[PDB]
């Protein structure tokens, strides 16, 4: 019964900012954030006895390892990115909004952006070879088939910001791992988003996506400047779902 | 599922595919899930890369990728076989050529120990494994284990007999390391896992060091009867 809406857009477009403010408008609205923290500090579960005397230690930073050496670390990062996402998304689908009249769960990105934007771009850039790309897609396909329609989207909200805006916002936010990202990299990700969500020319292995409704919102302005009209557009869009 | 799931464990070229292929023929109630080794030497969706070779040749670069794919393809194969085969059989048994537990606590673990995977790769692999099995752990849980015991020297010889190109450079001491993990898991039972049910699972240990021209009859009957106790 929970409607599932993906917020899509480039790095530092303003997705987290927008959606976590937006969700306050209704007790029936919740967000699943992207597990970026879990990527910059890699941890696995402690044993039940061990956790009582041993601290959960800071782990490696796979996000940073990927940015430093994408040709070595991209496949590892993308596999983990998508696994951590699915785990978090399924749990919120299963455990939240059990008392909502019109429950909406907003996902910060989707398994589709993992594959068709980010990993695809890494492949195109030869940061993943043929074997890695085949394995990744094989895995991604298998996992999607395993769930029925459970993660399937009801709608996508595309926050469209220029590569230049995103580059500035990466600096504003100050994530250490992202400070070396050049404009050329953001432009590549921009183009993939435009093909997928705006021009709608991008073909995926998931045919329902060809027909999922998409709301495109320009987020280039300062947050106060367009927020009202954005909220109005979002609410009108949800009414149609 | 009411399908009995039995894992066949043992070192490289101990004789597991050979044994399970013999076993299979005893009843129409018995099926096998082989390791999809062909998918590992020829990477393809559903002539590609040989990720088995890439791992053996460059294990600090390729071990994690290989271990992830191997386990993923096993879970895929094992689940398919449950979903479709036997079910409606009298006393269904499914024999697995290895398990998700040997993937992790034998193969991947040895790679981490040998520094072929770093801390980050090992932590990611364990997180991946815990989760992948939290969904599919229940449906794949083992009823029994058959441990096919062969010396590292026997295994090295059989690697030669079989002639898989990728394996011809594996040294005796690599086989020794895998042997020690098997014995610790299945004989000494000193290897502890994240899966508490396993400590309860009965194990039939079979010595397969001898030429099969010899004592194979006893072994097979001895399985037929182990399964009666389950
Ligand atoms: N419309 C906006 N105007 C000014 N700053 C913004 C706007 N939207 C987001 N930000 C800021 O830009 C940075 C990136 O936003 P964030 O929501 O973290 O992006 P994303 O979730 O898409 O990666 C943050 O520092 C946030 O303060
Ligand atoms: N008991 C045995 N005696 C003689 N040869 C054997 C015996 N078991 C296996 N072999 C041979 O050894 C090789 C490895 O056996 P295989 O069943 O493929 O091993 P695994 O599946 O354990 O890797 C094959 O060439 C096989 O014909
Ligand atoms: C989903 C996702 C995100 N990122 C990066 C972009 C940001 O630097 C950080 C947070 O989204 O992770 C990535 O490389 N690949 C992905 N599949
Ligand atoms: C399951 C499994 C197998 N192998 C190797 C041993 C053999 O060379 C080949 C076929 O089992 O793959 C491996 O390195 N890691 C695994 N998790």
């Amino acid at each position: 019964r929970i409607k599932k809406i993906s917020i899509e857009g480039n790095i530092a477009a303003g997705k987290s900012t927008f959606v976590n403010i937006l969700k306050q408008l209704s007790e029936d609205w919740e967000v699943v954030p992207e597990p970026v923290a879990r990527w910059s500090n890699v941890q696995s579960t402690q044993d039940e006895f061990e956790e009582l005397t041993m601290s959960q230690k800071n782990g490696g930073n796979v996000l940073q390892m990927m940015y430093e050496k994408p040709e070595r670390w991209s496949f590892t990062f993308q596999t983990y990115a998508c696994l951590s996402r699915i785990r978090a998304q399924l749990a919120s689908l299963n455990g939240k909004l059990k008392d909502a009249e019109k429950p909406v769960l907003f996902f910060e990105r989707s398994v589709y952006s993992d594959r068709y934007i980010f990993a695809s771009n890494l492949y195109e850039s030869e940061s993943m070879n043929e074997t890695e790309w085949t394995i990744y897609q094989d895995w991604h396909d298998w996992m999607n088939n395993q769930f029925g329609q459970s993660l399937e989207l009801d709608g996508i909200i595309y926050l469209q910001a220029t590569p230049e805006t995103c580059l500035h916002r990466i600096y504003l936010r100050g994530r250490n791992e992202e400070q070396g990202i050049p404009l050329e990299y953001l432009e590549k990700l921009h183009y993939k988003h435009e093909s997928w969500l705006l021009h709608r020319t991008l073909k995926t292995n998931f045919d329902y996506l060809q027909e999922v409704p998409i709301l495109t919102l320009d987020v280039n302005e300062d947050f106060k400047d367009k927020y009202e009209s954005l909220v109005e557009k979002v609410k009108e869009f949800l009414s149609t779902l």
